[PDB]
């Protein structure tokens, strides 16, 4: 037979200093690195689109 | 001795629709029009300008 290494899973940074395997999971618990007030959103397209 | 008319003060509008003729006491009271979320400063000079 012919031997295969496995990688250990690489983890993501998070507020905290909390780390987690997978992103969704980390990020909906403990949220993202950096404080953004709010997003000014800006929309341009069909009125009826805007809807 | 010559006529002298007086103009009614202007009126400047502020949050909730309230209006008042002086800014500095429509913005302690009412606010301000629009709601920014946060204003995300940047910041260029010295260290020692920074502090």
């Amino acid at each position: 037979m012919k031997e295969l290494i496995y990688i250990e899973e690489p983890k993501i940074l998070f507020a905290h200093g909390q780390k987690c395997t997978d992103a969704r999971d980390g990020l909906a618990l403990f949220g993202p690195l950096n404080n953004l007030y709010g997003i000014k959103s800006g929309v341009i397209g069909t009125k009826q689109g805007l809807k």
